[PDB]
C-alpha cells in the first residue's frame, strides 16, 4: 500500500474480515517529489533536534519510505516531524546518549509521539517498538487535524488547521518521498486485517467496476455501468399561458394583523381573517410565520390534520403541481380546530401553529363547547391534486421569448414542466398530427416512474410533438473474460474499430498503442465469453464462432440397380459429458444464526416460534428424500462387489488404457483424467488446526450455524464405485484365462454392428490403431477444447455461490440503524429498540427462507440428473443397445465412467467411419426353376442388402464391408417379380449336402 | 367517451401511459333530454 499512486491509511484500529470494504479519505497523489540523505558531517543524526523543515502549504502531506527498510536504530532514522500553524508533532526514538531522561541503549524500548506548543510540552505517550516494527509512512491530515505515524492514529486535537511545513532527519537509508494529496473514495481488499492493495475511484475503466459494484476479483461475463458528466446547453420549457405573455409569478404575502375576538361556540362562527386564491400560471407564498411560532405535531385530537396533503407549510415554494389552491388564516381554538374543521368544514386539510395566547377561547365540538382553551392561528389550505398551476421560487428567465429555438439530437440537460432529466429530444410530430395523438387537453404524457415520454409546445405556425429518449450511455457494458477487463461494449462510435451484432465495440489500450484491428479467426468451440456469433478471448481480440458438425450415413436404400457406398474401414470419435448426481445436505441452526453470542436477543426471539419450524421442516424433508434414494441409486448399480483394484499395469494386448485407469503410486485412489478434472477445482477438529485456503471455510460456517451432514454412502465408499463399475465392464464375461482383460470385450462388442461375434485374425490390429488414435485425440482434447470441463466449472461455481451470499448477508443491515445487535441496546432507548430488532430479525429469517427455497430447487435439479444418470448407467455402460445416438453422436460402442466433483464423467465412444468403397448393388432375384414354378428372393431384415463382385453374389451388412455367401435363412420367397431384378436362370441359395 | 350512458371528464391535463387507470368523479347519467335548433329568424346566432 506504499506505491507511487496512493498512500494507505488504516481506518481506526479495528479490521473488518476477509473481503472488500469501502472507506473515504485522503488517498490520492499529486506532485510526487523525492529527497535523500539529509545529514551533515556527523556520523549520525543527533536525537531531539527539530530543525530541517520544508515549507508546504497544502491540505495534506505524507512522508513515505521504501518497503520496510528504515530501522529505528542509530544512523538510520530520526525525528521526522510535521508542524501546524502553532502546534507540532514529532516522533523521537530517543535512545540514551546524555540527552533525554529515558536511559536505554538497545531495542525493546519505546518511542515519543508528543505534541508541542510554543513553550511547553504535553501528551507524552510511549508506544513500544513492538507493534511498530519499521518506519513505513507518516502523514499529517487537514480535517480533524490528526497525525498518523504509519497506519493508525497517534494524536488528534480540536482545530481544523492545514499543514505548513514538514521535515525528516536521517543519516542514510532509502531515499524518502514527499507527496501531497486530495481526498477521494477508495476500497481496499485485505485478508487477516492488513491491507494488500486498493482500488481508486479515479475514472479509470478498471476503477469504475469496483467503485460501483463494491467488489474485485470479479466473475466473468457482462457488467453495466455509468459515468455521469454533462456541462452543455440546458433548455427549459415553461407552462405556456394563452397568448402574448411574459411569465411573471405573483407574490402572495401574509402578516399577523391586529385580529378580532376569538370565536363563539359555533364552528361556523370562526372567520377567516385573510383570503387568497390561485387562478393560473405561477405563484409563490411568502410565509413570514416562522417567527416564534412553534409547529404542533398531530395526535389524537389537537394539532394539524395534514393527512391528504403530505407537504408541510414551509415546503410549498418548491416545485409542486396543483389544480386549484386557496389558503387563508383563521384564529380559532386549538384542540378541535382541524379535526372538526376538515370534516364538517371548508378545507381539505389545515395546519395548527401556536404561540403564547390567552386561555379564554371557546372551543368547538359536539357537547364539549363549554370550556376555555388556547388560541393558536390555524391556516387552511384547499388542495386539489392536478396540473394547472405550478409553484416556484425564482422568476422564470424566459422573458419575451416564444419557443422557437431549442436544440435537437444532442445530449442535453432538460428541465421541462418541473421534472429534471438528461437525454436528447427528437421531432415526432409528423406521426402525431394524425392519429389524434393527444386529446383536447394538450400537455405531456407521463410514462411509468414519473418521467416524460411525449410533451407538446406552442407558439409556431402549428403545435408540434417532441419525444424524450435518454442519452448514448444509458446502458453501456464492458466485457470481462476469465479474470480481467477486456473492453467496453458501448452504443456510440468513438472511432470504434469493430462492429458486433447490433452494438459497437472498442478496446482499451494495454501498454503499447498497437493491437487494435485484425482479421477475425474461425473458432470451433469456445467456453470463454460468448456474445451473438462473436467470442471474446482473455487476450482481448474477438474471434467469430462457427459450429462444426460431423458426417453421418444411412446410405443403403436401394431402388433400381446402381452402385452404393458402404464403409470398409472405421474410426472412433470420442465425446464427453457431465451429469450431476449428488448434493451437500445442510442443517440451518436458526437460533445461533440470528442472534450472536449474547445473553439477550433470545427472550425477544422466543415469540418467533413457528417460523423456525417452517424453515427447518423443508430442509429436513429434502435431506431425508435425498438420503433414501441416494442409497437406492447406489444399490441399483453397484454390480457384484468386485473389490479388486485393477490398477492399470495389467497386460492388455495393444490397447494403451493405462492412461485412463488408476496408478499404483498415489495417496488417493485416483486415475489421471479425473485428476486433471480435480486440479481445475469430513473429519476435522475445528477447535485447532487449519487445512487449506478453501476447505477451512467450514469453521466459519459452523460458527454461524450452517453445518453439513455426511451422506448415507460414506467417504471411501464412492472411490471404489467407479473402479468396481469398470471392473464389471471389463471382467464381466471371461473366466480369466488367456490375456483378455479388456480387448475381447471390445472386439465382441464391435461386431454387433454387423452380424457376427468375436472374430479373430481379421479386424484385430485395425481396431488397435483406430482406438490408439482415438485415445490420442482424447488426451489432447481435455486441456483446451472439451465439453465436460466448463460444465464442471459452472456447477462448482453455482454450488459455492449459493451459500457464500447467505454468509455475507449478515453485515447487510435492513431498515435499521446498524448491523450488529450487541450495540443497539447500548446506543438508544429500551422500548424504541424493539422495532429495530424486530425488523432485523425478520430480515435475517427472510434470508434463511431464500436459502431453503434455493436448496429445494437445486434438489429438484439433482434428482432429475440422477434418474437420467441411473438410466445411462443401466444402458450405455453394460448393455450396448441399438438406440441410434442416445449417448455419443452415433451408434455407440462402449462407455467408461470416471469420478468428478460430486458427479460422474462419461467418455463415450461413437462409430463414424469415412473411408468408403465403390461396389455395385442389386435389390432382388427371381429365379425360374426347371419344370413349373416361379418365386423371388428379397433380403431379410437385419441381414443387409446384397451385392455382387466379379461374377458371384454376396450379402453384406449395412455398416461393415464384409462379403459372405448367401445362406438359406436370409431369403424371402414371393410369387412376383416386376423386371427390377436380375433373374438368374440357376438357383443362388447355396444350400448344403 | 360521448355515449348515451356516461360523460368523460379528463383528470387535469396530464396523461398516465398506455393502460387502465382509475379515477373518481361525476360520470353517470340521469334524465337524458334532447333539444335542437335554438335559433330565431336570423340566418345566424349573433355573438
Ligand atoms: C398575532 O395576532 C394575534 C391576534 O391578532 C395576537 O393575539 C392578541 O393579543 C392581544 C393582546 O394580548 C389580545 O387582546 C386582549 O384579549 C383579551 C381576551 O383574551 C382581552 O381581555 C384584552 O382586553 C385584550 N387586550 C386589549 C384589547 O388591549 C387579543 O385577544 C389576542 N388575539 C387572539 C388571542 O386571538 C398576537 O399577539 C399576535 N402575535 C404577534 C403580533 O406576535
Ligand atoms: C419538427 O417538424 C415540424 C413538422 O415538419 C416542423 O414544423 C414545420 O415548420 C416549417 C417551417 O417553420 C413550416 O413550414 C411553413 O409552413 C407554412 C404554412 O404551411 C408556409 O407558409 C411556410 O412557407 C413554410 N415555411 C417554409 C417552407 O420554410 C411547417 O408548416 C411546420 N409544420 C408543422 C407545424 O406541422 C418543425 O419546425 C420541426 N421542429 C424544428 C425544431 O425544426
Ligand atoms: C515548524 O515547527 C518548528 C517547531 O516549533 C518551528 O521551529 C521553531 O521556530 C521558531 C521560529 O521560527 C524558533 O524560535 C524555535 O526555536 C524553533 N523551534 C526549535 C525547537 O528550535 C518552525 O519555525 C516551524 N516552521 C515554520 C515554517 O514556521
Ligand atoms: C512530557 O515529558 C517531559 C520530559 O522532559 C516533561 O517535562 C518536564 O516538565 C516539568 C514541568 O514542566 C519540568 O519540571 C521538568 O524539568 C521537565 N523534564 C525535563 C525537562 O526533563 C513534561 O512535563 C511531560 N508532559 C506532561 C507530563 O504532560
Ligand atoms: C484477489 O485479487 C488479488 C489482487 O490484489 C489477488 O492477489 C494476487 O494474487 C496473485 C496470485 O499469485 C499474486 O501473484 C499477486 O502478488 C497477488 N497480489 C497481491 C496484491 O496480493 C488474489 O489472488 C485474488 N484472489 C482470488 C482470485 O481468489
Ligand atoms: C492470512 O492468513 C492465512 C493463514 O495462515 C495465510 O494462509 C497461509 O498461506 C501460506 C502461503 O504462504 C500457506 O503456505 C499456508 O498453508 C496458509 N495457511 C493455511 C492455509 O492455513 C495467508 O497467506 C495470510 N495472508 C497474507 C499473509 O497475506
Ligand atoms: C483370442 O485367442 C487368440 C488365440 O490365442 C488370440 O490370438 C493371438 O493374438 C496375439 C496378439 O496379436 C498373437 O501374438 C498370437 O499369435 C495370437 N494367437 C494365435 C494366432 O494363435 C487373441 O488375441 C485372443 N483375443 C483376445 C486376447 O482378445
Ligand atoms: C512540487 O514539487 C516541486 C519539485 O521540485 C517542489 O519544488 C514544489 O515545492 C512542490 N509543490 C508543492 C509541494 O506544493
Ligand atoms: C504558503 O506557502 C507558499 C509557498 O510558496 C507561500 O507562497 C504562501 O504565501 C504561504 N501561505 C501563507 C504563509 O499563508
Ligand atoms: C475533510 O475536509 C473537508 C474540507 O473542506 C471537509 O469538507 C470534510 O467534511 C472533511 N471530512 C470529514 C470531516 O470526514
Ligand atoms: C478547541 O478545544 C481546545 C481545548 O481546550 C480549546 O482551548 C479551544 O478554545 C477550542 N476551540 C474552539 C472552541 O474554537
Ligand atoms: C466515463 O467518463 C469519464 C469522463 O470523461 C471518462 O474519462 C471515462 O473514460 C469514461 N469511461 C469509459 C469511456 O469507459
Ligand atoms: C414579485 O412579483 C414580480 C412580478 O409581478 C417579480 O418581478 C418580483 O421578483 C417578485 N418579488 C419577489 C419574488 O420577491
Ligand atoms: C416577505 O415579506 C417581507 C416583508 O418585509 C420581506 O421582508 C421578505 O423579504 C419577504 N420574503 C420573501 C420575498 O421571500
Ligand atoms: C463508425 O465510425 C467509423 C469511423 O471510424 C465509420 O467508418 C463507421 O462506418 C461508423 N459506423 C457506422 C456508421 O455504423
Ligand atoms: C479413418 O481411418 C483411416 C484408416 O483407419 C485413417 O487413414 C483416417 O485418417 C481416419 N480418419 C479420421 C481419424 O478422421
Ligand atoms: C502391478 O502393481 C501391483 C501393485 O502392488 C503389483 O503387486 C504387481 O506385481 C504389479 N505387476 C507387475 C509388476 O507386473
Ligand atoms: C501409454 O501412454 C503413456 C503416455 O505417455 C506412456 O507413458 C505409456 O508408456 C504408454 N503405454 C504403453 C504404450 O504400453
Ligand atoms: C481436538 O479438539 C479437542 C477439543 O477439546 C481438543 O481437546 C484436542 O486436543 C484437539 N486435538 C488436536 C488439536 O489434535
Ligand atoms: C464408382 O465408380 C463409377 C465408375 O468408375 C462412377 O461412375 C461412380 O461415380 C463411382 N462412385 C462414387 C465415386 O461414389
Ligand atoms: C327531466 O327531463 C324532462 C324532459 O325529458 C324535463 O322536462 C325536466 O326538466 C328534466 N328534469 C331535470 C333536468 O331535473
Amino acid at each position: 500500500y506504499d506505491s507511487s499512486s496512493y498512500v494507505y491509511y488504516y481506518q481506526s484500529a479495528f479490521r473488518p474480515p476477509n473481503g472488500w470494504h469501502l472507506h473515504g479519505g485522503a488517498y490520492a497523489v499529486v506532485n510526487i517529489s523525492s529527497e535523500s540523505n539529509n545529514a551533515g558531517s556527523s556520523p549520525g543524526c543527533i536525537v531531539g533536534t527539530i530543525h530541517g523543515g520544508r515549507v508546504v502549504n497544502a491540505s495534506s502531506i505524507a512522508m513515505t519510505a521504501p518497503s520496510s527498510g528504515m530501522a529505528w536504530s542509530s544512523s538510520q532514522f530520526c525525528t521526522a516531524h510535521c508542524n501546524f500553524s502553532d502546534t507540532t508533532v514529532f516522533v523521537t526514538h530517543c535512545y540514551k546518549y546524555d540527552g533525554c531522561p529515558i536511559t536505554g541503549m538497545l531495542q525493546k524500548n519505546f518511542l515519543r509521539v508528543s505534541a508541542m506548543k510554543n513553550g511547553q510540552l504535553f501528551y507524552n505517550l510511549t508506544v513500544s517498538v513492538a507493534k511498530y516494527p519499521t518506519f513505513k509512512s507518516f502523514q499529517c491530515v487537514n480535517n480533524l487535524t490528526s497525525v498518523y505515524l504509519n497506519g493508525d492514529l497517534v494524536y488528534t486535537s480540536n482545530e481544523t488547521t492545514d499543514v505548513t511545513s514538514a521535515g525528516v532527519y536521517f543519516k542514510a537509508g532509502g531515499p524518502i518521498t514527499y507527496k501531497v494529496m486530495r481526498e477521494v473514495k477508495a476500497l481496499a481488499y485485505f485478508v487477516n486485517g492488513t491491507a494488500q492493495d486498493v482500488i481508486l475511484c479515479d475514472g479509470s475503466p478498471r476503477g469504475l467496476l469496483a467503485c460501483q459494484y463494491n467488489t474485485g476479483n470479479f466473475s466473468d461475463g457482462f457488467y453495466p455501468f455509468i459515468n455521469s458528466s454533462l456541462v452543455k446547453q440546458k433548455f427549459i420549457v415553461y407552462r405556456e399561458n394563452s397568448v402574448n405573455t411574459t411569465f411573471t409569478l405573483h407574490n402572495f404575502t401574509f402578516h399577523n394583523e391586529t385580529g378580532a375576538n376569538p370565536n363563539p361556540s359555533g364552528v361556523q362562527n370562526i372567520q377567516t381573517y385573510q383570503t387568497q386564491t390561485a387562478q393560473s400560471g405561477y405563484y409563490n407564498f411568502n410565509f413570514s410565520f416562522l417567527s416564534s411560532f412553534v409547529y404542533k405535531e398531530s395526535n389524537f385530537m389537537y394539532g394539524s390534520y395534514h393527512p391528504s396533503c403530505n407537504f408541510r407549510l414551509e415546503t410549498i415554494n418548491n416545485g409542486l403541481w396543483f389544480n386549484s389552491l386557496s389558503v387563508s388564516i383563521a384564529y380559532g381554538p386549538l384542540q378541535g380546530g382541524c379535526k372538526q374543521s376538515v370534516f364538517s368544514g371548508r378545507a381539505t386539510c389545515c395546519y395548527a401553529y401556536s404561540y403564547g395566547g390567552p386561555s379564554l377561547c371557546k372551543g368547538v365540538y359536539s357537547g364539549e363547547l363549554d370550556l376555555n382553551f388556547e388560541c393558536g392561528l390555524l391556516v387552511y389550505v384547499t388542495k386539489s391534486g392536478g396540473s394547472r398551476i405550478q409553484t416556484a421560487t425564482e422568476p422564470p428567465v424566459i422573458t419575451r421569448h416564444n419557443y422557437n429555438n431549442i436544440t435537437l439530437n444532442t445530449c442535453v440537460d432538460y428541465n421541462i414542466y418541473g421534472r429534471t432529466g438528461q437525454g436528447f429530444i427528437t421531432n415526432v410530430t409528423d406521426s402525431a398530427v394524425s392519429y389524434n395523438y393527444l386529446a383536447d387537453a394538450g400537455l405531456a404524457i407521463l410514462d411509468t416512474s414519473g418521467s416524460i415520454d411525449i410533451f407538446v409546445v406552442q407558439g409556431e405556425y402549428g403545435l408540434t410533438y417532441y419525444k424524450v429518449n435518454p442519452c448514448e450511455d444509458v446502458n453501456q457494458q464492458f466485457v470481462v473474460s476469465g479474470g480481467k477487463l477486456v473492453g467496453i461494449l458501448t452504443s456510440r462510435n468513438e472511432t470504434g474499430s469493430q462492429l458486433l451484432e447490433n452494438q459497437f465495440y472498442i478496446k482499451i489500450t494495454n501498454g503499447t498503442r498497437r493491437f487494435r484491428r485484425s482479421i477475425t479467426e474461425n473458432v470451433a468451440n469456445c467456453p470463454y465469453v460468448s456474445y451473438g456469433k462473436f467470442c471474446i478471448k482473455p487476450d482481448g481480440s474477438i474471434a467469430t464462432i462457427v459450429p462444426k458438425q460431423l458426417e453421418q450415413f444411412v446410405a443403403p436404400l436401394l431402388n433400381v440397380t446402381e452402385n452404393v457406398l458402404i464403409p470398409n474401414s472405421f474410426n472412433l470419435t470420442v465425446t464427453d459429458e457431465y451429469i450431476q448426481t449428488r448434493m451437500d445436505k445442510v442443517q440451518i441452526n436458526c437460533l445461533q444464526y440470528v442472534c450472536g453470542n449474547s445473553l439477550d436477543c433470545r427472550d425477544l426471539f422466543q415469540q418467533y416460534g413457528p417460523v423456525c419450524d417452517n424453515i427447518l421442516s423443508v430442509v429436513n424433508s429434502i435431506g431425508q428424500k435425498e438420503d433414501m434414494e441416494l442409497l437406492n441409486f447406489y444399490s441399483s448399480t453397484k454390480p457384484a462387489g468386485f473389490n479388486t483394484p485393477f490398477l492399470s499395469n495389467v497386460s492388455t494386448g495393444e490397447f494403451n488404457i493405462s492412461l485412463l485407469l488408476t496408478t499404483p503410486s498415489s495417496p488417493r485412489r485416483r486415475s489421471f483424467i479425473e485428476d486433471l478434472l480435480f486440479t481445475s477445482v469430513a473429519y476435522k477438529n475445528c477447535t485447532a488446526g487449519p487445512l487449506g485456503f478453501l476447505k477451512d471455510l467450514a469453521c466459519a460456517r459452523e460458527y454461524n450455524g450452517l453445518l453439513v451432514l455426511p451422506p448415507i454412502i460414506t467417504a471411501e465408499m464412492q472411490t471404489l464405485y467407479t473402479s468396481s463399475l469398470v471392473a464389471s465392464m471389463a471382467f464381466g464375461g471371461i473366466t480369466a484365462a488367456g490375456a483378455i482383460p479388456f480387448a475381447t470385450q471390445l472386439q465382441a462388442r464391435i461386431n454387433h454392428l454387423g452380424i457376427t461375434q468375436s472374430l479373430l485374425l481379421k479386424n484385430q490390429e485395425k481396431i488397435a490403431a483406430s482406438f490408439n488414435k482415438a485415445i490420442g485425440r482424447m488426451q489432447e482434447g481435455f486441456r483446451s477444447t472439451s465439453l465436460a470441463l466448463q460444465q464442471i466449472q459452472h456447477v462448482v461455481n453455482k454450488q459455492n455461490a449459493i451459500l457464500t451470499e447467505t454468509m455475507a448477508s449478515l453485515n447487510k443491515n435492513f431498515g435499521a440503524i446498524s448491523s450488529l445487535i450487541q450495540e443497539i441496546y447500548q446506543q438508544l432507548d429500551a422500548i424504541q429498540a424493539n422495532a429495530q430488532v424486530d425488523r432485523l430479525i425478520t430480515g435475517r429469517l427472510s434470508s434463511l427462507s431464500v436459502l431453503a427455497s434455493a436448496k429445494q430447487a437445486e434438489h429438484i435439479r439433482v434428482s432429475q440428473q440422477r434418474e437420467l444418470a441411473t438410466q445411462k448407467i443401466n444402458e450405455c455402460v453394460k448393455s450396448q443397445s441399438i438406440r441410434y445416438s442416445f449417448c455419443g453422436n452415433g451408434r455407440h460402442v462402449l462407455t467408461i465412467p470416471q469420478n468428478a466433483p460430486n458427479g460422474i464423467v462419461f467418455i463415450h465412444f461413437s462409430y463414424t467411419p469415412d473411408s468408403f468403397v465403390n461396389v455395385t448393388a442389386i435389390v432382388g432375384f427371381c429365379v425360374k426353376p426347371a419344370n413349373a414354378s416361379q418365386y423371388a428372393i428379397v433380403p431379410a431384415n437385419g441381414r443387409g442388402i446384397f451385392i455382387q463382385v466379379n461374377g458371384s453374389y454376396y450379402i453384406t451388412a449395412r455398416d461393415m464391408y464384409m462379403p459372405r455367401a448367401i445362406t438359406a435363412g436370409d431369403i424371402v420367397t414371393l410369387t412376383s417379380c416386376q423386371a427390377n431384378y436380375v433373374s438368374v436362370n440357376k438357383t443362388v441359395i447355396t444350400t448344403f449336402v
